């Protein structure tokens, strides 16, 4: 699930929240991801550790069929 | 089974029973069980989301739900 | 048994003893012990509840019961 | 043994020091290592309770004790 | 397979980052070497970061990976 | 591994170090030894911190780890 998940909303460039364990919550666009650690983008491209992560909410409905 | 998690989970989704998935943080998500894999449940409200296991503390049901 | 946790659990919930399940945020958990596998443990309550063990920190038994 | 953990808790246990177990949300536990496995230690006072090793930051002795 | 071009990139470049733990706390540095487990900040002396203990690394400009 | 040496030069140059665990909290110490498990850490006693719960070990001065 998570790859095409993650796949539907880079190639989509759906603003996304990615929400940490943290409770910080970072915003842009999923320029890329493999199984360990997902690039956002912002001003910067920052390198989120998926351990760290708890939810990944698209600002908007996108389809991952 | 070796599993419970999966039948867990599965009862959820089948039946679209409204959850609560507490986070290790405290937060407090809800909506129904759309689908899950190995490390993910993508939990369905206005959008999917997509919430990571390890970032699970508790999977509450609404109600009781039979997961045998 | 080949481990501790599996023959402590496996009391608990044979003998239906109330515990209490520690969260690693600190928030307390009760029930009973209804079944568990590698990952999960469910406590039953007023529903079942599948409790993540990555986010337990402790078990603890409301009255000693043996694990022997 | 097949980390330092193994001759470290064994010193404890053997000796039945009393020890403080840290956890990683800054609970302090206290009691002393009645036995462990793998994955948890069984953690004495007035019942055993199950503490999971992923949620304890450090084992502190309440006295100096030999590992060697 | 995208941790080693980003953060080797940030080490090349000596640029200035910030490393967001799991606790949500930031540490600044340069990125002076890491591995699997591993990145070593340097900024007054050199500190070694756990990566399950990271959750983003944050160039503090744009640089490509 | 950067791990080894950098915690080795630590141990054996008995430099006093920070461990600041995922907590936040701060511990401080003379690494005694470690595994891929562990650090223990001397002050008046030995203690064990986890790796797992640790997320930064930082050296009171500087100290070579080549």
């Amino acid at each position: 699930l998570q790859d095409p998940f993650l796949n539907a909303l880079r190639r989509e460039r759906v603003p996304v929240s990615i929400y940490l364990v943290n409770g910080i919550k970072l915003q842009g666009q999923i320029e890329s991801f493999d199984q360990f650690v997902i690039l956002l983008k912002n001003t910067v491209s920052q390198m989120v550790y998926k351990h760290a992560i708890s939810t990944v909410v698209p600002s908007r409905p996108v389809s991952h069929h």
